[PDB]
């Protein structure tokens, strides 16, 4: 009922009793893909396969719309079933897969580029990877031409990377084992 | 080459030869997460838990510059270890994790909302959750108060469905075995 003084951060009490419990009507719920639209897939599909060692599992093609979806994941390509919808079935149900959807024509149109999120208007900020060595990572990042928004040495938090892919969004390059170093 | 007519994107074959094979380099790197910014913790962390059945494997407050990290994911609460350092090791080693920042204050401030990135200007799209079933998730998610983008049977592709969270971000809800009759 009374005016408080400005709280800060949530406490670990607070954020707690803000979460409930699975229901289990979600108990089969997976975090499926995060989707970012891509002005040119020739240079989305190169940085995201060769550079970053994903591999494309679906691709859909909606010729009356005129749009692509990309399906990238960290998964074996020896297991992406060969038959049409098992396939789609499969590539769908991965866990932690990346959505690049082109707009057909964005490619050939100097003007236009996606907005990452990092200036205003601010929202999404990054994905991550996360790497057994952010410094070999980043030193093959570097000798591979891929720009960087933070080098890991660089600013306060050491062995923490930003790169930025072919459409200029973030991508976090951190090792699990590191992180507690910072927190 | 001679000019072509307007692009009909990618032949399956075009974006094949725009794949290189996973580089031994990369052969342990996952796709651990990604980050929005959300205006208010406290909903927030009542949505992804209660709502759409999420758990919070890890919470991090920076004091000094003033913001606090929220990792989400779909992780039994009895596999997050106890002990801090080997804690915050296995969070961020999750696949598929959901990063929320809260830059403190947002939630005291009238105007703030953050952009949701499917207006101008267009980036990021959506995160999605892979469900057992469309219809009965959607029907929960009407009776929790839960603002639909689009319900499963509005619109040309039914059978998928888009809701949104409090900062107004996208999140399609599918069944990966019904994707294959939309294409
Ligand atoms: C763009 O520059 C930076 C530099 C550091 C960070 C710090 C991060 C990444 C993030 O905020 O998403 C940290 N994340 C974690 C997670 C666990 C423990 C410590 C940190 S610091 C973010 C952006
Ligand atoms: C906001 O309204 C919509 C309605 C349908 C869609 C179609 C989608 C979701 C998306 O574009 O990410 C589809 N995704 C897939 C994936 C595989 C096969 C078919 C489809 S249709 C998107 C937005
Ligand atoms: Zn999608
Ligand atoms: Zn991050």
């Amino acid at each position: 009922a009374e005016p408080q003084p400005p709280s800060g951060g949530l406490t670990d009490e607070a954020a707690l009793s803000c979460c409930s419990d699975a229901d289990p009507s979600t108990k089969d719920f997976l975090l499926q893909q995060t989707m970012l639209r891509v002005k040119d897939p020739k240079k989305s599909l190169d940085f995201y396969t060769r550079v970053l060692g994903m591999t494309l599992i679906q691709k859909c093609d909606f010729p009356i719309m005129k749009f692509s979806l990309y399906f990238l994941a960290y998964e074996d390509k020896n297991d992406i079933p060969k038959e049409k919808d098992e396939k789609i079935a499969w590539a769908l149900s991965r866990k932690a897969t990346l959505e690049l959807t082109h707009n057909w024509g964005t490619e050939d149109d100097e003007t236009q580029s996606y907005h990452n999120g990092n200036s205003d208007p601010r929202g999404f900020g990054h994905i991550g990877i996360a790497v057994p060595d952010v410094y070999s990572a980043c030193k093959r990042f570097e000798e591979l031409g891929v720009k960087f928004v933070k080098k890991p040495d660089d600013g306060k938090m050491k062995g923490l990377a930003f790169i930025q892919d072919p459409d200029g969004y973030w991508i976090e390059i951190l090792n699990p084992n590191k992180m507690a170093t910072l927190m």
